[PDB]
């Protein structure tokens, strides 16, 4: 049962311009995704504190990157308070849709691209770098669902019967010919050092 949904006007517009804006520094989306990720472990950990019980999902408060060269993709995992249904589909592209608007007058003139994420739409910067993004995520205790878009107006959202999760999100990004760098390990270490020094949550860079 696979459903298809439109982008918002606002939120296609914004996915455009990320993708065809001369931008040489790409690497940014790693810190927005990973900036994500520590948000979503705050969340969890916060909720946690009046209810114990809400870790029952998984106690082990961390952020994974795993790159595949022969898939040909980068995924970050988190096991932070993951997305529901109404989350994905609704709550996050009506967000969205103003947070586009201020970005979106910086542009012109005077901001830069590197900015995004004071505007809580960081997510869609992995866009810099990815053809196709899928985002799998199981939030306590809705179903694991899969949302993915490869842009173009419109998005795709199913029920996932991948590998269970326990809790957490896992950002998919099937990155363009030509961003394959973004799977070399040295790489990684140097954006992450560069970007993310500080984060409160250990990351692991796994090996292939
Ligand atoms: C309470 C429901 N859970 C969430 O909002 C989550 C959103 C995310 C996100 C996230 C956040 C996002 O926006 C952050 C800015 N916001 C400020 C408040 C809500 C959205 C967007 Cl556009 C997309 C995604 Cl996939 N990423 C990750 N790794 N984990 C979670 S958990």
């Amino acid at each position: 049962e696979v459903e298809t949904f439109a982008f918002q006007a606002e939120i296609a517009q914004l996915m455009s311009l990320i993708i065809n804006t001369f931008y040489s520094n790409k690497e940014i989306f790693l810190r927005e995704l990973i900036s994500n990720s520590s948000d979503a472990l705050d969340k969890i950990r916060y909720e946690s504190l009046t209810d114990p019980s809400k870790l029952d999902s998984g106690k082990e408060l961390h952020i994974n990157l795993i790159p595949n060269k022969q898939d040909r993709t980068l995924t970050i995992v988190d096991t932070g308070i993951g997305m529901t249904k109404a989350d994905l589909i609704n709550n996050l592209g009506t967000i969205a849709k103003s947070g586009t608007k201020a970005f979106m007058e910086a542009l012109q003139a005077g901001a830069d691209i590197s900015m995004i994420g004071q505007f809580g739409v960081g997510f869609y910067s992995a866009y810099l770098v990815a053809e196709k993004v899928t985002v799998i995520t199981k939030h306590n205790d809705d179903e694991q669902y899969a949302w993915e878009s490869s842009a173009g107006g419109s998005f795709t959202v199913r029920t996932d019967t991948g590998e269970p999760m326990g809790r957490g999100t896992k950002v998919i990004l099937h990155l363009k010919e030509d961003q394959t760098e973004y799977l070399e390990e040295r790489r990684i270490k140097e954006i992450v050092k560069k970007h993310s020094q500080f984060i409160g949550y250990p990351i692991t860079l796994f090996v292939e």
